[PDB]
């Protein structure tokens, strides 16, 4: 229901990453989009607020959104997964992406 | 507000042997309704949903709101990550919400 | 906007003879799900349900959205009011609407 | 499960003068969110939905959970049935519902 | 060349009666594996997959290419499009056939 | 005692119109880093999250230990109970704190 790609993300401290998702299998449009994340040691994945370095995008007319991280760190390795939701009556759902793992050395 | 408990987080087995995933529902007043389980192989960019029956033994307790799915007969094709899901639609207490998540490695030796 | 449309409006019998209602799901995408029948004394502030019965009969007929009800020897104590109601809870397509009401009146000889 | 409690129930007015119904939502946990009124001519069970302003007066109380249209200048053929309708679609408590209805009738 | 035959193409019940569809795979080498049925409710446009038990009794005949579904108990909610599907993933002959579809309409008195 | 005092207490309006919260933080040596608003619409049971943008215009004044929420447009549907989040992991100093709630009723007329 929806495709997150890549699967597996290898970088260096100081560059940038993206990560995408795409609804697929649906009438329905994008509405609600997220983006969690699972640090290593992490009990509860924590949802991404976006700003600064977090830069999240969504495109209503291809049914994909983004997320773009810069300036890598070490800390910033863990598993990212995206979510899309809608409550609306006529077309809902609530879908959950594979999953990327992040690993950036130095 | 209404949330569900996946467990465990990580797990580790071996072939041939069996494992079990729980999700329990917390913090809410309404009772299981619909249950779900969704997985993700290695190599597959999407959740898909499972379907109950003869290798994958699905379990429902209203009684304690938890609901678990057990797969016999590990192989090592069956890594990836599980997440388990909980929705209702009475209109007096509707809710959906999904599990935390499970890792699941399947080695041999 | 959805409505229904309940007929006749006005109903005047004799004592054991019969009268029918109709009602019609108007202005909607949704199909019929539940109906029920609801009854005012004279001299009320409430309503009472009317349960299906020998003879208190209902049809439903969901290829045209009408449901009936007929009742067979009428009383001067069925007087009153008559509406009818049909309420869907599909989260995709929920509906509750009244009927515009039927006034009966019972008379003798 | 949630209603609408419209009034007056019967409306006799002459031309020129005005009235005023009233919907209330009860036996309901949600707020009012979405209100409109309808009308229904004499002689044909067509609505059409009603637009406020000019002759149109529309209120709201959310405190009360009250709602009220008001028609000035009446006139003939303003007689007919009028209903309300209040509905939210917030997952966590949706409702849809219309009123019992109000018949008018204006005389000269 | 590989479809999937669905019988009957309309079914008008009475409330508290049951129905069955039948699909079967014709043109094709390959025998059943992953049989599912899904349901269109009147006024939706959505597509919902129907969970075995209870009421539905989903049978599956590999010997004659056949699968049915039998609903039991029904009610005028059951109205609606029903329509069966075939999938297999074996490497050396897939496939995925959907069924031509059986309007529904269940009625009462 | 790191506290944050929210205002006003209970706010009034009508349509079309537009209101603001303010949220200081006091009695803390720590200054201002995550600032969230989170909304409960008439029949409660779940607090939702508000995002910035478009109609609701979020800032914060590092200098002051201020941040304040706007909403520009009003409806009848924004009536509920609004409160403020400040929270801040630093380990020198950290906090995690809620304001006091602002009652908003929205009218129209």
């Amino acid at each position: 229901r929806v495709d997150q790609t890549p699967q597996t993300i290898t970088k260096e401290t100081g560059e940038s990453l993206m990560f995408t998702c795409v609804l697929r299998d649906s009438n329905c449009g994008l509405s609600r989009t997220f983006w969690y994340r699972t640090k290593t040691g992490s009990t509860n994945e924590e949802r991404i607020s976006k700003g600064g370095r977090y830069v999240e995008t969504v495109n209503s007319g291809s049914k994909s959104f983004s997320l773009r991280i810069n300036d890598l760190t070490v800390e910033d390795s863990g598993t990212y997964r995206c979510r899309g939701k809608s409550w609306y009556y006529e077309c809902p759902y609530d879908v959950y992406g594979g999953g990327t793992v992040v690993t950036v050395n130095s």
